[PDB]
């Protein structure tokens, strides 16, 4: 007596001529009909989580890959996914690396539909126009600062690096980024404690804040994020920005005309290469009435030949399924290469209930030292402690 409900969240949400022509297709093969409601990435969680709470919404859910399946597996509000993975063709050709995104106690719930590493995105006729070679991207922290200062001309609204500095998941990811670039982590390896507050992470975040307040090459940290910069990279404004495979459609659609003109690369880093994972899974609450039918959208939505034909189409983000990665015509682009030899090294969020918690602390951590309200000592210290204490209660 519910229709099938499918809540699509993210940036690929903006895909949504693709997403009708994906459901419609799936509509047409199995005499079911979808209600779907698309959310933007900066409020998804809010609204995912109240509406599991009161037990209401979706019957397949969007769900990121950082965290949040352990947080909704661990209050019993998702439905598990061990049965029908154990039955389904696609279960081995899903990138190994993905499962423990969404295993809470040994118990897969979520089905991994697309992944992604984070990377350096940067803009080509940018460094061409600064006197750079496009084709031989900074490495190191110093190239990067040294590219960044070159590049920016604050007077004209151009800018070398954009730095995330909003209360998103965007700055947590900035921050850790620097973080393991400096061979630093987050979390200790059994997830107890806090690891961050380090002679590395105080590195990292003084220099993570330091190209926005004393360098001065990004946009207004506070107010902007990864998707705001790869926008502005598309209106030749950002130079260089983090983001990854889930960018490259988004910012063609942006602007048609930069097509070959932007690439990515390694992150440049000090002690160690740093990457983070990401992407996104589809859940099934366990008080969606619509259970057996959710897994037949998730099943569709994730088979070789949806995922064939949106590759295709689209070029991003990167597929969950090995076999499509290998079999499509990505590898023959070389911002790919670059990707597919990252993916696997790229360092995950802690697959834990209390993540989400420590991303806030994280986003306040970065934000207080960017409205000079805290030193990076002082802020470093507190956010720290906060973590210890979410992690021991
Ligand atoms: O694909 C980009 C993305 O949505 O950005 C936000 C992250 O939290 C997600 O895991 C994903 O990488």
């Amino acid at each position: 007596s519910k229709t099938l409900t499918i809540w699509i969240g993210g940036q690929v949400a903006e895909l949504d001529e693709t997403w009708n022509s994906v459901i419609k297709t799936f509509e047409e093969k199995y005499g079911i009909s979808v209600e779907v409601q698309l959310f933007g990435f900066d409020t998804y969680y809010d609204k995912l989580v109240t509406a599991l709470q009161a037990g209401k919404g979706p019957d397949l859910a969007f769900a990121d890959l950082g965290g949040w399946v352990p947080t909704f597996a661990e209050k019993g509000w998702l439905e598990p996914m061990e049965e029908h993975l154990k039955n389904w063709e696609g279960t081995a050709q899903i990138w190994p690396n993905l499962w423990p995104t969404v295993t809470y106690k040994k118990i897969r719930y979520g089905l991994p539909w697309y992944t992604d590493c984070r990377l350096l995105l940067y803009n080509k006729a940018m460094f061409e126009k600064a006197g750079l070679n496009p084709d031989n991207p900074p490495k190191t922290w110093d190239e990067l600062l040294d590219a960044a200062l070159k590049i920016t001309d604050t007077k004209n609204r151009i800018y070398g690096y954009g730095v995330s500095g909003t209360k998103t998941e965007h700055t947590t990811l900035g921050y850790m980024m620097f973080l393991y670039a400096a061979g630093g982590k987050l979390l200790t390896d059994d997830y107890s404690k806090a690891a961050f507050d380090s002679p590395e992470g105080l590195k990292a975040l003084k220099f993570y804040t330091d190209l926005a307040k004393k360098y001065n090459v990004s946009p207004n940290a506070i107010q902007y994020h990864e998707d705001d910069y790869r926008n502005m990279m598309a209106q030749n404004r950002v130079a260089m920005a983090i983001g990854g495979p889930w960018s490259f459609p988004l910012i063609e659609a942006a602007n048609p005309d930069i097509a070959g003109k932007y690439s990515v690369a390694l992150h440049p880093y000090d002690a160690k290469p740093a990457s983070v994972l990401g992407g996104w899974a589809l859940v099934i609450p366990s008080s969606s009435p619509n259970k057996e039918d959710a897994w037949k959208l998730a099943e569709y939505l994730t088979s070789f030949d949806v995922w064939m034909k949106w590759v295709e189409e689209k070029g991003g983000p990167m597929p969950t399924r090995m076999d499509v990665c290998k079999k499509s015509k990505l590898a023959n682009d070389v911002k790919w290469q670059i990707i597919f030899e990252t993916f696997p090294h790229a360092v995950a969020r802690p697959p834990i209930p209390q993540y989400p918690q420590i991303s806030e602390q994280i986003q306040t951590m970065v934000q207080r030292v960017l409205l000079g309200e805290l030193t990076p000592e002082e802020a470093i210290k507190i956010a720290a402690e906060n973590v210890n204490k979410i992690l021991g209660a």
